[PDB]
C-alpha cells in the first residue's frame, strides 16, 4: 500500500499517448 500503487503502470503508460 504505497504511491507505488499509482505508478505500477502509468509513467510508461502515458508513453502511448503520444500516438494519440
Amino acid at each position: 500500500k504505497w504511491k507505488l500503487f499509482k505508478k505500477i503502470g502509468i509513467g510508461k503508460f502515458l508513453h502511448s499517448a503520444k500516438k494519440f
